[PDB]
């Protein structure tokens, strides 16, 4: 038969690496084209792949490829696929007690049950370098009103290991992923139930001896549970290995190695030999003692030897360093730094070993890095993801609420710090944090240059991505977006100016931190020079009008790599720290606040799975973000135990049990429609309930009098319907309008829905969208001849010309792009010729020098931002009508 | 008749915007005036500190009031009694325009200096009573000292889990208190002990003398807190600090206000119920007004959405900033206890000032001079919601890992002086079981008290803040300084010579090098700052931070008088701050003050404390001597030099000799005592003439000691060649060494002895002594400066024998010079310079650069020299000063 054949080309995120680990990466496929399991895939070899999307007729939307690790590296890939007509290895193993997988460089064990993650890391020789790698936690029960009080408020502490319940396996010749989940068991101290619940996921490559380990915990503790020390440790074998040939590294500042010996033998008294010296501190086996020079060899036993060394990153900005013969002396300081690039190694020149570190260690602070027993026969090499260094991580709420007395009280305080407190709500119960660590085998202490290479890898993970062109021709990641008229260009360099300004404040007001790290806030104080870190609703932005739309767009359209890391570490935050993952309001996340989790607005416009949606498919279907998605499904359920409309809506109805459950049109529908969507692309152990959700609902809407501009409807959580809300039981007419129901995806989702279901689509619906899009901000007349009133509250006008214009390019309409256009650059948000620089800051005013740009707030610049994409990419052909 | 002569005085650097009075030091010639009848003149407040031989002032101590008048320079003309006695001139006498009271009664002390009034208990847990300002309105009060501790450490974190920790805290409890009052300055020092508060019973400790220097016309009062480190191994610090009250009732809480110095000139600005950034705008002036500190207008104006809702802003009472690396802060704030800790936007350096109080009640700023460069530190505000606010300086932070002295190392199974000698061919160690303590060691600290009647602008903060990092400092003129002749001839100032000025351009590039290395390898921290390394590991390229005696310095080699001395010919700022730093940590931690070795100070190594060798080279006061005179008598340091007076008594509790010694002697009770007549004599001998250059309590004892023992030298029959003798404590005599009882003769020499003070020591004594010098001592003086270089076959025939183990000729090349001035010998002149650019240490063609390291050589990146260790750079830095002080004359001879 036939062969229906296509290319596509893949290149390296930023400047082509000098190393790689194997890498896995993402492409998408023209709608129709290829059929899952029938078509082959070529690398220039066969080339390891799968799927992570479908389209609607089930053809191949996304595919993940993976290649091994190699020194060959090229600038471009490119991947062929052939349908059905046309014309190194991974190896794993099987026991009772353990699996182990062979990389060919590595052989890895992972238990099965029990505390120990890891049993032991052989290199290809088959020498033990590493062994039992297991999860520690440490906590403690009280915290002292401050310094003082410890006199007078004892402290009990308790540590803990990892407990595996499940290991899944993944296996591919290229790569395998290891899956291990469990629970946090008490060990040693005062007794506790099991808690923080893990998930690691560790991808092995084919020839790789780098093992990249994913690591997440959810937060299920309460009131009495501060954590104290969160962290991997392994123990480090070397018995058969003179204390003059181990060796210890720590990364340091930029390309920085510290590099000593548990035994030293430079900067003695006497000189041992200068060859010998230099082979110290290379890492290399030093020579036989009887060429030492004997002053020196007949006194090894009067030299120190050196069992611990600790790293400790507690500010952003500053960390210590100091080791120690043995516990019961004082520790010796060590000529310490800044920031410490986060990776530490402990092995010999003999028994190999073992480095293991974190990416961005010192902007998630206060995290560390522990040698120990260097001098016995068993070593261990820890890190800190949290140190005990630091003050112990006390997620209370932040003040106690303030004499606040029910719904009336709330409202009152949201006109002042616009934060909607209520009692038990400022709750951390159900958070998450994923990190990203890395383990590193060798056979032998590796070079200085070695162990920087590994570590400015492991800041910098090497990327391959798809065509910014190819990605827009295959429709296969929206199409309200398109590539980058003098008009046009300075809209350009607009969005260049606002993301400098942003990965600009990064840096300058210190968003770094375990939690904290990849958010960013809210509105300026322009009186104090600080954003509102301190106000109630004006802190952490929270995803809030959707900045992690504009910044991945913004990374689609230029394949510039500071996008993608700004939009992956956006991603990584807001998707993990800002939506519960178990309990009652599990799938919701919490309205932008002083901490991440204290206001009161659980809502599903945080919890947006179509924020992370560019991010799942371009990273190969990262698995974390795909269980997190999975996740997104229950969010439901919520709408049944709470009602986030409950302090305001007028009409007097409450949530029952066995009962339809109400939910918003824009703001909470956007959100459960994008969970819906990704889950039926996927094909995922849910897709036919969320094809089945999402097409009623759709159906719904579109059999609503006034569709969209009806403000809600009653869902249904058995049969999953959609009709009327309480208060037009016989669906004659209600028109209830916001300014918030369009701005958290309702538009992205709606048009990737409309293209999806293709000619199943409901009748009707289309035209409700279109018909919602267009009278948003027609005429007060325009508004009364259709729906019998005119639309009272609207407001974001900027914000909400990129739906004229989706309206005005599918209507093909000149009339209403010009509107469209009108609504961008002279309504609100930013007006264009508002200020569109900094002002520098310094002296006396701020603790340190800062840029602002008092004239704009995060709102404003995400919604400009996301305007601009698509007014551009739907009616750049009327822009020039328009400036003349 | 009348004799007057006039001297001027510079700022150290550039001229002070603010200065809030300041003490400094004048020399007079030999002879010149009188004490008591001889009266300065400004163009002011006097006191002598010191005296030449016939008992005429040989320097002085100048106070002067605040003023916004800051001169370029200033001018103290004086005068001789007979200048007004012999005038029939009527002259006005009038009141100083700004002038000190103190009232004082059995409870309590109160000093006014017309800007505020401090009280200070006579006994109790409080060391200031309170702080009021002109108006009479109470600022602050109950200052007051808190430490905390711990009884015990675990392992480390796993432990905690299985290792209880028992938390003390203490107070600062008061035993004697005393006054120098004078009309432009008073001093009230306070000293006293830490008593428990909180905890299970702790005998009283770690003793302490805080200073609290007022001068008139000032709201701001400087603080010299000393402390002796008396715990034992079960005593770990967690905690030090100075604490006040702040009262704020009757503040509405957006006007009581926080501020926190920041990094280079910056100032974090809150309020404790913030108006700014809300969703709703009370008035753009009010907003600014509460930025400023300013007091806000009636709630009755604002715009009435946010007067209604004042109750549903939070309210901030406590803040908290931690330095607890060189490197980076945190700050925090929080509602109250029971809550979280909001975080707050921070950074790399705080410069260590924090501000409590109103725009109505007014308040307190308090601060740490050098703050980061001192970490693990801290400042709190506390319950600034409440009545009553707490500010707190931490001098160490609880937020750190508590303050270990143990020992660094368990002994290694040395057993006896065998093996510790042994160790010390290896690391330079000289390891001894329980001489690895820090019992008796100190540490002061310079904290600030500013005192406001209403919240400051944060221009002032800022300006006050840089006046606490950099505190103004007048200074005499190095020519006048050498002139007067009031601090040693053994240096003079920057000639001709090409050569001379390369000896000039390389003393330059050792001093730029030490000054960078501090920053570079982060010699910081509550102990630390003020020291430095002994020598470099060019492999690691770092330096021996943990080898034995290649660490910390603690003066080996007399790195002080190298760095002092070039302060002195030159005038530089950077100079005298590396010097004063350098003097603050090394007269402190590095020597013991209390116990059986009070008066000792420890070898170079590891820790500062963990070396056997306890050793008068390392205390000797000479090496605190041109601060404490250039200072004004800086109290401080003046009673340091007092406590060395006792270190006489501990060669009969420890013989430094006990490994080495081969005549079989040991201390005994009531016996004559032995030490050396090179290294523990120049201590010795240096302590003595200081005190009978203050005419302090020991004088007339002091003045004894140094002339017997000199007497004592004169008399071996090789005088300085015998090594040692054997001192009574009865007579204070000194005679022969216990194998030459019959001084008959002895020969033994080190190195050491010359290079620990000896040169100046000597000179300045032969000079004091004047006529009535014990006879035959400066031959046996000037006998020890030909010899040591002379020939093998010149020695063998004034001694019997050659001298077989010199080395340091460059270090020894200034004795020559020396030598060659007093005997007007051209030919020994030219063996000082031959010595010294055709030996040992650093010779002319050495790299005399640095080389710069990075990637992954090292943690951070650094600059080394290699080719160089501090023992080299001390020496040679000593030689070019005295070489071109003593033979200038004879160096463009030499380089023909
Ligand atoms: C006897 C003592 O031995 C060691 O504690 C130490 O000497 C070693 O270190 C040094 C040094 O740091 O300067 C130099 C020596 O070559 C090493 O053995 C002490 O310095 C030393 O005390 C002194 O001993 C000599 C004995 O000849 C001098 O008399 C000196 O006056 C002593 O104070
Ligand atoms: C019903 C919910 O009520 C509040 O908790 C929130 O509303 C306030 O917040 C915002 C916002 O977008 O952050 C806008 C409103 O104008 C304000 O009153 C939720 O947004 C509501 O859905
Ligand atoms: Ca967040
Ligand atoms: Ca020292």
């Amino acid at each position: 038969f036939n062969c229906t054949s296509s290319s596509a080309t893949v290149h390296w995120l930023g400047d082509k690496p000098t190393y790689h680990a194997g890498v896995t990466f993402g492409l998408p496929w023209p709608q129709g084209k290829y059929r899952p399991q029938e078509t082959s895939f070529s690398l220039t070899s066969e080339l390891q792949s799968w799927a992570t999307g479908y389209w609607a007729d089930g053809s191949l939307k996304w595919t993940a490829h993976a290649i091994a690790e190699s020194n060959q590296i090229y600038d471009q890939y490119t991947v062929t696929a052939s349908s059905l007509g046309c014309v190194s290895s991974i190896v794993v193993t099987d026991n009772s007690d353990a699996l182990t997988v062979n990389t060919g460089e590595v052989a890895v064990s992972f238990p099965k049950g029990g505390n120990v993650i890891i049993g032991d890391i052989k290199t290809k020789s088959g020498k033990v370098i590493g062994a039992n790698g297991r999860l520690v936690l440490q906590s403690q029960d009280s915290v002292p009103d401050n310094f003082d009080n410890r006199a007078n408020s004892p402290i009990q502490y308790s540590n803990f290991d990892g407990n595996i319940n499940e290991v899944f396996v993944n296996q591919t010749s290229a790569r395998t992923l290891v899956t291990v989940r469990g629970n946090h068991t008490v060990t040693d101290g005062t007794d506790h139930d099991p808690w923080l619940p893990f998930v690691v996921r560790f991808y092995l490559y084919a020839n790789s001896a780098t093992i990249k380990v994913m690591h997440s915990i959810v937060f299920d503790g309460d009131e009495n549970d501060f954590i104290t020390g969160l962290g991997i440790r392994f123990d480090v074998p070397l018995k058969g290995e003179e204390y003059y040939d181990r060796h210890i590294r720590f990364a340091g500042v930029d390309g920085g190695i510290f590099n000593e010996a548990v035994q030293g033998i430079t900067g003695l008294r006497r000189d041992p030999g200068e060859e010998i010296r230099a082979a110290q501190f290379a890492g290399q086996k030093l020579a036989d003692t009887e060429t030492w020079e004997p002053r020196v060899s007949t006194r090894l036993k009067w030299i120190p030897t050196w069992a611990d060394y600790g790293l400790t990153q507690l500010t952003a900005d500053g960390f210590g360093l100091k080791k120690r013969t043995k516990a019961g002396q004082s520790w010796v300081n060590i000529p310490s730094g800044t920031r410490a690039e986060g990776l530490a190694y402990l092995g010999g020149a003999t028994q190999g070993g073992l480095a293991v570190g974190l990416r961005d260690f010192w902007k998630r602070y206060p995290v560390g890095l522990d040698i120990s027993n260097a001098a016995s026969d068993t070593g261990e090499l820890t890190l800190w993801l949290y140190s005990p260094a630091a003050e112990p991580l006390d997620l209370r709420p932040f003040h106690d609420g303030l004499g606040q007395d029910g719904y009336e009280d709330q409202l009152d305080a949201l006109e002042i710090t616009y934060e909607d407190w209520e009692p038990g709500f400022d709750t951390p119960y159900g958070i998450a944090r994923t990190s990203e660590v890395y383990l590193f085998a060798f056979d032998q202490t590796p070079t200085s240059d070695k162990l920087a290479s590994l570590t400015a890898y492991m800041n910098d993970p090497p990327v391959l991505v798809a065509e910014p062109k190819y990605i827009h021709e295959t429709q296969a990641l929206g199409e309200y977006w398109a590539l980058p008229s003098p008009a046009a260009a300075t809209l350009e360099d607009r969005l260049q100016f606002i993301f400098d300004f942003y990965k600009g404040q990064i840096e300058q007001r210190r968003w770094y931190g375990f939690l904290d790290y990849g958010d960013f806030m809210h509105t300026y104080d322009p009186d104090r020079h600080t954003w509102r870190y301190d106000v109630g609703g004006y802190a952490w932005d929270n995803s809030e009008l959707s900045p992690d739309l504009f910044f991945w767009l913004y990374f689609l359209r230029t394949g510039s790599k500071d996008a993608y890391r700004f939009a992956e570490a956006l991603t990584r935050h807001t998707g993990e720290v800002d939506v519960y993952h178990i309990g009652d309001w599990k799938g919701l996340g919490t309205r932008h606040g002083v901490q991440h989790w204290s206001d009161s607005a659980k809502q599903a416009r945080i919890s947006q799975p179509q924020y992370r949606k560019y991010f799942f498919y371009l990273s190969g279907g990262d698995e974390r973000v795909g269980e997190l998605l999975e996740e997104l499904l229950d969010t439901d359920k919520t709408y049944g135990e709470l009602d986030p409309q409950r302090k305001v809506r007028t009409d007097g109805w409450e949530p029952s049990p066995n009962s339809t459950v109400s939910f918003g049109l824009g703001t909470d529908w956007s959100g459960l429609a994008a969970g819906w969507l990704i889950e039926w692309e996927r094909r995922g152990p849910r897709w036919e309930e969320a094809k089945t959700k999402l097409t009623n609902t759709i159906a719904g809407i579109a059999n609503l009098t006034n569709g969209f501009v009806t403000g809600s409807g009653l869902y249904d959580p058995v049969t999953w319907t959609l009709g009327p809300p309480p208060s037009d039981p016989g669906n004659r007419g209600n028109v209830s309008i916001s300014h918030l129901n369009a701005v958290f995806g309702l538009p992205e989702v709606v048009s990737e829905a409309i293209a999806y279901l293709a000619d199943d689509i409901p009748k009707g619906f289309k035209q409700a969208w279109l018909d919602y899009c267009y009278y948003y901000h027609a005429s007060a007349s325009e508004q009364k001849d259709r729906y019998g009133v005119s639309f009272s509250k609207i407001s974001l006008l900027q914000a909400h010309s990129r739906l004229a214009a989706y309206a005005a390019y599918e209507t093909k309409n000149k009339t209403l792009a010009l509107r469209a256009w009108k609504d961008f650059y002279a309504s609100d948000g930013l007006l264009p010729d508002a200020p569109w620089n900094i002002t520098h800051v310094d002296g006396s005013d701020v603790l340190v020098p800062v840029d602002e740009a008092a004239w704009l707030a995060t709102n404003d610049i995400a919604q400009y931002g996301l305007a601009v994409i698509q007014n551009l990419a739907y009616v750049s052909d009327s822009l020039d009508d328009y400036q003349s």
